[PDB]
């Protein structure tokens, strides 16, 4: 384990409205476990099928946290007021965190866009690569 | 080559219609080759231009596959039946494989939404990181 | 820093309209102060919240660029000549760079796609990690 890859993966998640970042179920990297305790992570949170269903342009918020927090986040949103049929929107969000800060962990979370409900029924990632800094 | 890091790049590719899971031709990387015998690797299929034709809401599924089969999966979809004209839509998968498994070679594969001609016509990548267990 | 992980962020940008590939301000690696000579790069662009404002079918080409310019691009574009509101279109670009051919940076750049003016106004990130050859 001198090059530790650290990854999780899910298949569905219940399908939630929240006004809050709320945590992914399943997507989660347990880093302390791993004796991660310094140097740098390259998280990448990888939502690839997800669609959100609402009646005022909808979409999702997702964010890479840590036991520290919100780290990065970002959203898609569909382009009309109410979509025709809610297409899969495929989602990325690559976000760095230095260990040493008290990081134990590091998770995926998502948020509504104005009210939609949110969902994922196909494989979604979370991944995480051990460097230094330079 | 301590720490290998693997790539392939396309540019364009024949525009077919499948029903099944088809490689994407030129996305491919022969691990194998590389002396990677064990371990993890995070593989990233990029498809940041694509787009998709057809007459009922197109799109497209993407896979990262090995010698084993499709490890992960995902799709876009366009959110009108028969969109004014079918817009490029970024398109990343991330998948971490256990190499022990018999895995020499990784490949980026495609298949129809609703019988959808899929559409290469500028970069796209296939990219693999090696590491080990934590 | 045996295994170093570059990273930058931005969380906006002045909006712009530009005919040919521009820096986005921010996005910037410093490769030769890391002491990167040689080797490989993973470097991924990540704006995952962007929209594009136009009457044409907006969108964004995006690009990673080093010292010796683009090498590698791709574009997200709306499917609508004007969409009811333009949407967030998650965009990820996914590049192998060879350090040894007198890279010194990476920087992410972007372009109108037809007229376009270009939004950034949350999270972007340029990561990149090293590696060697197989
Ligand atoms: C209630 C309903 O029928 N929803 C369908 C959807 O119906 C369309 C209408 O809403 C539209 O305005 O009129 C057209 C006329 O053609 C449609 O009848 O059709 C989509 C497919 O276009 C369907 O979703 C597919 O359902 C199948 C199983 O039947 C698959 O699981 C497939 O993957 C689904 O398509 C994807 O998911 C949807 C949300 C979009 O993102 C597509 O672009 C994807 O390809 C709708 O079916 C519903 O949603 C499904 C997920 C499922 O839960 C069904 O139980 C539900 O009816
Ligand atoms: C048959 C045709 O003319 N298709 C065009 C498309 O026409 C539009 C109509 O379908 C629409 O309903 O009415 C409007 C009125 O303005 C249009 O006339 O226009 C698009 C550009 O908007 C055009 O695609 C561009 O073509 C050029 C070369 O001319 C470039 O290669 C450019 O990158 C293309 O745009 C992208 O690709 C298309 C598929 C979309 O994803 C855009 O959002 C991208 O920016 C259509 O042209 C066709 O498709 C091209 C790929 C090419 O194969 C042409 O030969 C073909 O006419
Ligand atoms: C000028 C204007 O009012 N634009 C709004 C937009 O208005 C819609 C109309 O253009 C549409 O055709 O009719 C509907 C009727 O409901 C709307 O009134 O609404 C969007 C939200 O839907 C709004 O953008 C949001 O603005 C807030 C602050 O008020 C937030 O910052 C929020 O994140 C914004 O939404 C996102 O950004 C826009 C561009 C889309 O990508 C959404 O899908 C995202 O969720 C528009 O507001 C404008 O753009 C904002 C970025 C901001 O600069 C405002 O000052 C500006 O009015």
């Amino acid at each position: 384990g001198h090059m530790p890859l650290l990854s999780a993966s899910i298949v569905s998640a219940p399908v939630v409205t929240s006004e809050t970042y709320v945590d992914i179920p399943g997507l989660y990297l347990d880093v302390a476990k791993a004796g991660i305790r310094d140097g740098k992570l390259q998280v990448i949170l990888n939502v690839p099928t997800p669609y959100a269903t609402g009646n005022n342009f909808p979409g999702i918020y997702f964010a890479i946290a840590t036991n520290q927090g919100v780290v990065a986040d970002g959203c898609f949103t569909y382009s009309s007021k109410v979509p025709e049929s809610t297409g899969r929107m495929p989602f990325t969000l690559v976000a760095t965190i230095d260990v040493g800060s008290g990081v134990t962990f590091v998770k995926g979370q998502w948020k509504s866009v104005r009210g939609s409900a949110m969902h994922i029924d196909s494989y979604a990632s979370l991944s995480a690569i051990w460097g230094t800094a330079a």
